């Protein structure tokens, strides 16, 4: 069975500012 998709937070360099991403992780 697929792993249910989760929100990750990633924080990017280019102004320091953080986003939250959906990853769905894969089969």
């Amino acid at each position: 069975s697929c792993p249910p998709c989760m929100e990750v937070s990633s924080c990017d360099e280019e102004t320091g500012e953080c986003e939250i991403g959906s990853r769905c992780p894969p089969c």
